[PDB]
RNA sequence: AAGUGUCUAAGGGCGCAUGGUGGAUGCCUUGGCAUCGAGAGCCGAUGAAGGACGUGGGAGGCUGCGAUAUGCCUCGG
């Protein structure tokens, strides 16, 4: 997974291109476990744990970090 | 001829032998009861107490959490 560290340099629109392209990879991912092509499942709780980690710089950028 | 004379058990009773059922007794316990010594004595429109609905790779309950959903960041151990 990505990490708060090597997250902490985008500005802005690095990290809200991360975020969305987070998103895509998360939804191919849970087409993929739908139709029972998925095998290390523990992507999906990866990927969720980044997009929140994302979400987590972006508030407490904007909170007066 | 006259006379004397057993036994059996369809079922039943008593006593043993050997089983069944049942869960008393004995011995236990992540459960309670009664106090003692320290704290803290309020929470809420910055939305409470308490909930509904969801959330995990696999159904449900409990527990955690809230679409960032058994979790995110920072500092300590
Ligand atoms: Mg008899
Ligand atoms: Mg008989
Ligand atoms: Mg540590």
């Amino acid at each position: 997974g990505v990490s708060p560290g090597e997250l902490r340099e985008l500005t802005d629109e690095e990290l809200a291109e991360r975020l969305r392209e987070s998103k895509e990879e998360l939804f191919n991912l849970r087409f993929q476990m739908a139709t029972g092509q998925l095998n290390n499942n523990r992507r999906l709780r990866t990927v969720r744990q980044e997009i929140a980690r994302i979400y987590t710089v972006l508030r407490e950028r904007e909170l007066g970090l």
